[PDB]
Parts: structure tokens; sequence; C-alpha cells
């Protein structure tokens, strides 16, 4: 099993600064 | 099983600094 | 089993400062 | 079982320092 | 007629496990 | 006639486990 | 006639478990 | 007649196990 | 007649398991 | 007549495990 | 099994600094 | 197993600076 | 001058029969 | 001058028949 | 002048049933 | 002048027979 | 001037029967 | 002048059934 | 720090005048 | 430091004349 | 650092007279 | 550092009138 | 530094009248 | 530095008059 979700989304006119996304383990 | 969330949204004229998003363990 | 959620939503005009979202463990 | 919910919501012109969310244990 | 609606949504970082959609009868 | 209305909706960092949607008869 | 209405609705951070919508009869 | 809507929609970081969906009789 | 919708989507950043989509009967 | 829908649509960093899909009958 | 999201999204005028993404372990 | 998303996404009239993308371990 | 609003508002589960909206003169 | 606010709104699992909408004069 | 709003809006899950709109005089 | 908004939208699952929409005069 | 908006939108799973859409006079 | 829109659109698993589209008068 | 909010918001069937919306300073 | 937010929003069969947004100073 | 928000936002069916947007300073 | 959002946004079905977009400075 | 975001949008049966862009200083 | 986004996007069934577009300074 385990179906896991990951990062799924929108940027519109925004800003983000250094993101860290780790995806495991 | 175990059916797991991740992250989904919209960023809409927003600002966010260095998020850490860690999806496992 | 063990549905889970996770964080979902809209960040409109917003500003968010070194957020940390760990999904897991 | 186990259904658990999770974070929803909107963020409209707010501010929000330094969140800290666990989704798990 | 029958102008019939059917599932229209978002799903954001969230979780469903084994949906059953019968669209039809 | 029969202007039927069927399931819209939003989940925001929701969970939902099993569901069973039948849209018609 | 018989315009009817359905199921719309928000669910933020909430947990439902195995429901049972039928739109029709 | 019949009009009939069908599934649409979005999934942002999210998780969906096993869904069956039927698109008929 | 029977003018009949789909499966229309987006999916972003997400996970789906073993769906059974069936379009006819 | 029968204008029937099919599958539309945008998979982006997504993951998807033996799916079935059946256009006819 | 282990059906696991990414990261998918769109960036529409926006900007981001040093991201980084690990999709593994 | 191990169906593992990487990442997708439409960048329009945007910038990104110095990004690390790690697929793998 | 003349600012003057519209229509605009949510529908959720709800049934609405032959509206008739005008917005002029 | 004349700003003039039109129609706006969400329709969830709703159902609205005949609707008559006239934006001018 | 005359800055005039039209229609905007989101259908979920919803029927509309012979809708009339007129943009203009 | 005469900006004149027209009609955008989402049909998400919805259903819409016989729209008339007359976008002038 | 005249600047005078059209049709936009999106058909997500969605089924429309007739539609009769004049962009002009 | 007269900066007139015409239909931009998606159709993701969606049927329409005889449309007519006049872009002119 | 300083994690300052701008504007969000919804604007249904809604007029707005000559705003001026300074971010800054 | 200084997350600052901007403007973020959704405009729905709605009229804004003339605004002056600065993001600055 | 210094992370901005700009304009981010969806027009549906709505109207908008000469906007400036000034994202600097 | 400075990491600034421009403008990201849709419009859908809607007019604007000379907008005038500076970024920079 | 300096990652800044330009312009970036979907139009879809839109029209925009004598746009001015600048992207510099 | 100064990764700086520009414009893009799509024009679907849309109108522009007269753009001008500065990518420098």
């Amino acid at each position: 099993g385990a179906v896991v979700g990951g990062l799924g989304g929108y940027m519109l006119g925004s800003a983000m600064s250094r993101p860290m996304m780790h995806f495991g383990n």
C-alpha cells in the first residue's frame, strides 16, 4: 500500500524563498 | 493501507519564506 | 486503513514565514 | 479505520509566523 | 429533460480511500 | 424537467474513507 | 419541474468515514 | 435528452486509493 | 440524445493507485 | 446521438499505478 | 506498492530562490 | 512497485534561481 | 458615480427554478 | 462612472432550470 | 466609463437547464 | 469606454442543456 | 473603445447539449 | 476600437453536441 | 521579523470604483 | 525578514474601475 | 530577505478598466 | 535576497482596458 | 539576488486593449 | 544574480490591441 500525496499547487504572482522539499524516507 | 494526503494549495499574491516540507518517514 | 488528511488551503495576499510541515511518522 | 482530518483553510490578507505542523505519529 | 449533475470538486492535500462512483441507471 | 443536483465540493486537508456515490435511478 | 438540490459543501480539516450518497429514485 | 454530468476535478497533493468509476447504465 | 460527460481533471503532485474507469454500458 | 466524453487530463509530478480504462460497451 | 506523488504545479509571474527538491530515499 | 512522481509544471513569466533537483536514492 | 452592486452568492445543495436577473436600466 | 456588478457565484451540487440573465440596458 | 461585470462562477456537481445569458444593450 | 465582462467559469461534473449566450448588441 | 469579453472556461467531466454562442452584433 | 473576446477554453473528458458558434456581425 | 498581511478577498457580483492599494513603506 | 503579503483574490462577475496597485517602497 | 507577494487572481466574467500595477521600488 | 512576486492570474471571459504593468525599480 | 516575477497568465475569450508592459529598470 | 521573469501565457479566443512589451533596462 502506502499511496502518498506530494506537493501540488498554483503560485500566482507569488514569492517563495529557499524552499526545501524532501519526498522520501 | 495508509492513504496519506500531502500539501495542496493555491498561493495568490502571497509570500512564503524558507518553507520546509518533508513528505516521508 | 489510516486515511490521513494533509494540508490543503488558499493563501490570498498573505504572508507565512519559515513554515515547517512534516507529513509522516 | 482511523479517518483523520488534517489542516484545511483560507488565509485572506493574513499573517502567520513560524507555524509548525506535524501530520503523523 | 433530465439535466443531472455529477461530481465536481477540489481535493487539496486530502486523502480518499476506495471511492465508488456510479454515474448511471 | 428534472434538473437534479449532484455532488460539488472542496476537500481541504481532509480525509474520506470508502465513499459510495450513486448518481442515478 | 422538480428542481432538486444535491450535496454541496466544504470540508476543512475534517474527517468523514464511509459516507453513502444516493442522488436518484 | 439526458444531459448527464460525469466527474471533473482537481487533485493537488492528494492521494486516492483504488477508485472505481462507472460512467454508464 | 444522451450527451454524457466523462472524466476530466488535473493531477498535480498527486498519487492514485489502481483506478478503474469504465466509460460505457 | 450519444456524444460521450472520455478521459482528459494533466499529470504533473504524479504517480498512478495499474490504471484500467475501458472506453466502450 | 508505494505510489508516491512528487511536485506538480504552476508558477505564474512568480519568483522562487534556491529551491532544493529531493525525490528519493 | 514504487510508482514515484517527479517534477512537472509550468513556468510562465517566472524566475527561479539555482534550483537543485535530485531524482533518486 | 453610481457604484452598483450586483448578485454574489453561494448555492450549496440548493435548487432555484426559473430565476430572472436583469442588471441594467 | 457607473461601476456595475454582474453575477458571481458558486453552484455546488445544485440545480438551476432555465435562468435568464440580461447584463445591459 | 461604464465598467460592467458579467457572469463569473463555479459549477461543481451542478445542473443548469436552458440558461439564457445576454451581455449587451 | 465600455469595458464589458463576458462569461467565465468552471464546469466540474456538471450538466447544462441548450444554453444560449449572446455577446453583443 | 468597446473592450468586450467573450466566453472562457473549463469543462471537466461535463456535458453540454446544443449550445448556441453568438459573438457579434 | 472594439477589442472583442471570442471563445477560449479547455474540454477535458467532456461531451458537447451540435454547438453553433458565430463570431461576427 | 515583520510578517505583514496584504489584501485577500472575494468580489462576487460587486463593484469597486478607483481603489488605491499601496503595499509598502 | 520582512515577509510581506500582496494582493490575492477572486473577481467573479465583478467590476473594478482604474485600480492603482503599488507593491514596493 | 524581503519575500514580497505580487498580484495573483482569477477574473471570471469580470471587467477591469485601466488598471495600473507597479511591482517595484 | 529580494524574492519578489509579479502578476499571475487567469482572465476568463473578462475585459481589461489599457493596463499598465511595471515590473522594476 | 533579486529573483523577480514577471507576467504569467491565461486569456480565455477575453479582450485587452493597448497594454503596456515594461520588464526592467 | 537577477533572475527575472518575462511574459508567459496563453491567449485562447482572445483579442489584444497594440500591446507594448519592453524586456530590459
